[PDB]
């Protein structure tokens, strides 16, 4: 309780003692506070050009860390509401801090009031909502915006992958909660584990700990936001379990800079990232805290103790006088505390909030105004949230709308070497991340910057299926085979026309195959055709030069002419249905295909019809003539309605070729000549052969006649029987795999076979010597 | 400030005066309820088996129907925490209420104080939850239980499709959410419309919302929770808006068993579900009203207040002396309040809570004990919900886990008749629903019980397609065709060999269809048939007995049997083929379909075998019996193998027939016989037929010989014509719907045309007379 003066007088509220009141003076925590806020204080009653003429006045009661002792200073905070009696102050404003709990239940009891409430040193997650704290500003970081620091590094420094760790407290469990929460909504990380330890732990729960956060050997970025405890007993419970060099710690204040926690486990938190509040030295404070005497602090009603704990003297034991002595050298180490700012941008703050609604409120009239009597709570909370000014560092200070103060943070990292063990400077976090990435060394297993992803990104053409319900996962499979690969997810079929490539990813044209011209198989019946067109061409130039010579009187008639036109084309398609098929090629085989049969048959049914049925025109020329140029006409006709040659139109088997194997799979150039288009083509070619043989079993009970007319049935027969075994060989070809091959060796070598046989008993032995 | 002795002290806080504190003496609302108060207390000093030695003591408060007055009045209860000073009081427990936002900020601020507060007549849903009240208690239902009689009663009847209509307050918003929320998690409800009213309405307000009630003639059920603005002025302005005998009222108290809202407006609220909190009478209260002088009440500060605004008389104007008057007689119209019996209640269960901690912390020993000194506030929380008694009604009083007490509601109804207009009772809400249905009339343009459901059930065979989104509506569609009707949003195909039911639902047996014996299309086949089967029997019956006779000599041989025996085969299948089909007669039909085809060709191809090549063994018994027997025997085993003759197999074409209308579709009996069957049965058939024309063409050039031989000739080329002619009337008959009856028309009478052929010139004229 301390009394001073003031016409506008606010509230402090600081915990002096310790955890009714136990004896214990906590000096940082109260008096340098108490001293700050005053001294703050004394400097806004001397600013000219700050509130005029209007004074302040102070109102610091005691906090002795517990929250009913301060629910009954915040009663005694309101009591002018309620015969020498003394008039009441009127508190417009409470400017006071302490450990959280503390702040929460003040700030309940002045928000039923309409009291704004300022604190320097509460941070508490639950401290953030306009709900049940209307009333309640904030001039220091939430330790919510320390888990936005620690998501920003894990991005930077590209993890996905990480496991969190937590000590059982308010602390501990708000840190990951706020982590997990920032984790989500932008992505891009995730969490494998969630580890939190009990107030008080059975033997071997660290063990258990260590073993289940070394379950996953993919995650190794330990987030810990946990007290000293953990810090210490899994860093030395590591040392038997060997888990060094395999989890890398990102820890907040609790660890901070401090060197306490790990005496000598180095080697198992070789690296580190420390996160701790930004920090100032007031040098105009610490000389208030040099020029505070005996006769002049006497506004403190707690400031003999100080003088008897701080030097160690009971005035009221060295049980020394204490005479004067200043507190620099005759005292122990001295040191200040950081949060001294804080008090003092504070009461600034509340100070600049009331001389902005005199800015409005009362013009022009210096000193007060009736209008202005009254401090409204409404309008001074709508004031303290619309200052932008700054002082006591030279740095700002601000609030959201929400009241809190944006964060300052640095970041330290812990490394060793010969001569060398310290927390150099790696940057800092103020509304964004600072990060010296080559300052940072991890020189204990990893050369260059670890890696925690949970999956490795593949080579391209393997389908990367992202296993559900966690993107920063997935799992490779090969997409070789006919379908080709286009993208991460996507690998589709390529048309059958493209083979696909052998660099597992991309399509290429199949190899086309086709019967070459030089074969083990072609050889001989082109060989055999060639044989053919010499012997049967020697004999007719024997022929033709000899018509009138007797014995070859028969031959002469064209009748054998046309025998001989038609063997000779059968030989010449024998040797064109074996070279390599072209666009227009197969059309004129199948031309020179009617052709040669119509010839040599119709020649043969003719020669029949005049040896024969004469027993009962008959000169040749009249005969032969007719017949010939008739059937010719005929067959002739039926080639030019393109019905069953077909056109310059062709087949090519890009993919026709099912081979299981792409690589070895191939293509051939054929032509679309359909098999029953070969069969309809010869019925005319069957119907001459059918009435030939008709005649020819007439002929068989030959008359005495002459000789030269039974070979000719005789080769007939030969003939019908040698062509009649293409039908099954010609049927039987399809299941094998070269069905060209056998089907066109079989066709040309039956074909010289019928030729052979009419070169036969027709007319060679006839001439043997002409 | 009212100050009486006691050894444990409570608070009360009452209504006295009005909306800083303006003068209007509340008296209902404050008086009653302080003096209610007083007189508990003081027969709670008097029962000597409640509290045993303990006495209790009182500190009642005003509140003047503002929170900000309460919250000073809550801070002077709590004061004994901060040189004639005198010991300060000790509360351990605070009784008081008023409208809500006052116990609101009186439950923060002693639950911030860890003192029990039990409230009698605050009810507000927002009061209803354990986070941020859990020190407050209640001794009257919630309004949220309100909400929970409209659903129960809108399930009783029915109803699953209404409006709800409300004001823009802290009641209808509350209200009509808990109406909603209690509306969903137990379905079978549906809210069609919720409207709002503002606080003040423009020109034309109502007259749009009755019109946006009246746009979905639908929902004729409207939920009120509005005050007595809303009721009036949509119940008047909907006289000339003729909304009469449309919408149906339920209301809470805000309507209640007043008369006041609606002066004569009672045409358009002819009915009503009225829900109201339920009432008690205390005697012994009444007479400590009545026994209350002006000498003895001097325990209240402001009682001279009441003598002054309950008569008229200002002692410190009629200006009396008001010497002594007792308040029944000389004072205006008395009634006291109905919420006194809760105010009893309060204080009745925190003596009980105190004797119950009695019976525990200190045992045995009367008075107190210093381990009971301290009263804790948690036990006592603790001991507050653990009371089941009963007092002051007969009716128990008991709190939940979260403090609330369960509700009692009264349900009464608004009608008119001749001479009567009243609040009929219907029954009432005691954790249950008790309606009087019957009691209920809604004798104004509904006979029975009213109807708001948004769809209504439909007939059987109309699939109910429920719209997504909304369970009380659905939209019926017509599941007629071959589909059967399964169940209400279930309807598939039933099977083909089942016409779906005429009754728009069932499925049944299609009629099958055959070839009638008496036909507009087998009459004359038949009739031809059997004009055939006479004379040919007839000229049969002529031949063998004249055998040996001249002319006759060749009939006599087997071959005139053969070809007659055909003929009559051919006549009898002719016959047969009309008939029903059934198992095995089909079979039977192609056996002799065979046979006589067999015979009559057989026949006729030997004898022209016989007469023809002869001219260049040839007796007629010995070539006809040989070759007759072989072909009989041949097609013999054609038939024996079953492969163009059918098994005892049928079809039955339930449901071949395709036509849109399954009414008129139908089936046939038809045997398995295919199309290919028939022509490869008769493939033997043409094989002689083309023969014998060859035979027959041969014959052509007939030698002198006889003339008896050419007729067969004849005959045969005639009926190779009329045979030929049914190819095409074979293959043009499918395209027609009366595929068969053309099939087997055109079958029998090319038959009977082709045997009729047969039956000419062979052997007809050659016997004109023998
Ligand atoms: N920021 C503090 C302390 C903060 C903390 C906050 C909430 C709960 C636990 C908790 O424990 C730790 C542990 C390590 C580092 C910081 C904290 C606050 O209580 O708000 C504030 C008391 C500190 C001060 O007054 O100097
Ligand atoms: N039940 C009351 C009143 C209830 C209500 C509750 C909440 C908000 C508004 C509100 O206004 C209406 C209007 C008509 C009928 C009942 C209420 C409570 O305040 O809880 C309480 C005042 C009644 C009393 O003190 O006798």
């Amino acid at each position: 309780s301390i009394r001073v003066d003031g016409d506008i007088i606010l509230g402090g509220l600081f915990p002096v003692h310790a955890k009714v009141p136990c004896g214990e003076l906590k000096k940082e925590k109260g008096i340098h506070r108490l001293e700050a806020m005053l001294y703050a204080i004394d400097q806004i009653n001397k600013d000219p050009d700050l509130l005029s003429n209007i004074t302040l006045g102070v109102r610091i009661l005691d906090t002795c860390s517990r929250d009913t002792y301060a629910l009954e200073q915040s009663l005694t905070f309101v009591q002018a509401l309620i015969p020498i009696f003394t008039k009441p102050d009127k508190i417009s404003g409470v400017i006071g801090a302490a450990a959280s709990s503390v702040s929460i239940m003040v700030a309940n009891i002045l928000r039923l009031f309409k009291i704004p409430q300022i604190s320097y040193a509460s941070t508490a997650p639950e401290l953030s909502d306009n709900t049940r704290y209307d009333f309640f500003s904030r001039v220091v970081p939430p330790d919510s915006y320390q888990a936005q620091a620690m998501v920003d590094i894990v991005t930077a420094l590209g993890w996905n992958y990480v496991s969190t760790l937590a000590s059982e407290g308010n602390y501990g469990e708000s840190g990951v909660e706020a982590f997990t929460q920032i984790s989500r909504e932008i992505g891009g990380v995730c969490i494998a584990q969630s580890q939190k330890i009990p107030r008080e732990p059975r033997p071997g729960e660290f063990e258990k700990i260590i073993k289940r956060l070394l379950e996953t050997p993919n995650a190794r970025a330990v987030i810990m936001f946990a007290n000293e405890d953990d810090i210490r007993r899994i860093l030395e419970a590591a040392k038997k379990l060997n888990q060094s060099g395999h989890f890398l710690w990102i820890g907040s204040d609790s660890w901070g800079s401090k060197i306490a926690p790990v005496y000598q486990q180095e080697e198992i938190a070789e690296g580190a990232v420390t996160i701790l509040p930004k920090r100032a030295s007031i040098d105009g404070f610490d000389r208030y805290f040099r020029s505070r005497t005996l006769a002049n602090n006497r506004r403190n009603v707690w400031f003999a103790e100080f003088w008897e704990e701080n030097f160690g003297c009971k005035l009221g034991s060295h049980i020394k006088k204490c005479t004067g002595l200043e507190r620099i050298a005759r005292d122990s180490s001295y040191e200040q505390e950081g949060k001294v700012q804080f008090v003092i941008d504070a009461v600034y703050s509340m100070a600049y909030a009331l001389h902005n609604m005199h800015k409005d409120l009362c013009p022009g009239y210096i000193g007060l105004c009736p209008r202005m009597s009254t401090i409204d709570g409404k309008e001074l909370l709508g004031y303290i949230r619309a200052v932008n000014f700054n002082g006591s560092a030279g740095t700002p200070v601000t609030f959201n709308e929400n009241g809190d103060a944006p964060g300052r943070y640095d970041i330290f990292q812990y490394q060793i070497t010969n001569k060398s063990t310290e927390y150099k400077v790696i940057g800092h976090w103020t509304n964004q991340l600072h990060l010296k990435v080559e300052d940072m060394q991890w020189a204990h297993r990893e050369h260059t910057h670890p890696a925690s992803v949970c999956s490795l990104p593949c080579k391209p053409g393997e389908r990367k299926k992202t296993v559900k319900g966690v993107p920063c996962c997935w799992h490779c499979e090969r997409c070789e085979g006919y379908n080709y690969q286009v993208d991460e997810l996507s690998c589709e079929l390529c048309p059958l026309d493209q083979r696909p490539n052998m660099n597992r990813t991309g399509c290429q044209l199949i190899p086309i195959i086709k019967l070459e011209w030089h074969s083990p198989w072609a050889v001989v019946p082109v060989f055999v055709a060639i044989l053919g067109i010499i012997a049967t061409t020697f004999v007719i130039v024997t022929f033709v030069r000899y018509n009138d010579t007797p014995i070859v009187r028969a031959s002469g008639r064209e009748l054998s002419y046309v025998l001989l036109t038609g063997i000779f084309l059968c030989y010449s398609i024998t040797f064109l249905m074996i070279a390599a098929p072209d666009t227009i090629i197969c059309s004129f085989r199948r031309v020179f295909l009617g052709l040669g049969m119509c010839f040599s048959y119709a020649a043969l049914l003719t020669k029949t019809n005049r040896i024969h049925r004469i027993f009962e025109k008959f000169i040749s020329p009249a005969s032969q003539l007719v017949i010939t140029f008739s059937l010719i006409s005929v067959q002739l006709l039926g080639v030019f309605v393109w019905f069953v040659v077909d056109p310059p139109h062709i087949i090519i088997d890009y993919g026709e070729q099912r081979t299981l194997d792409p690589e070895k799979a191939r293509g051939v150039l054929k032509c679309d000549i359909s098999d029953l288009s070969l069969i309809c083509s010869l019925g005319y070619s069957i119907l001459l052969m059918v009435t030939c043989t008709v005649y020819a079993i007439k002929t068989r009970g030959v008359p005495e006649t002459f000789n030269e007319a039974k070979p000719i049935g005789f080769t007939m027969y030969t003939t019908c029987i040698i062509w009649l075994a293409f039908i099954p060989i010609f049927f039987g070809t399809a299941q094998s795999a070269e069905k060209m091959y056998i089907q066109t060796t079989t066709l040309t070598v039956s074909m010289s076979l019928s030729a052979s046989v009419s070169l036969g008993m027709l007319y060679m032995p006839k001439v043997y010597i002409i």
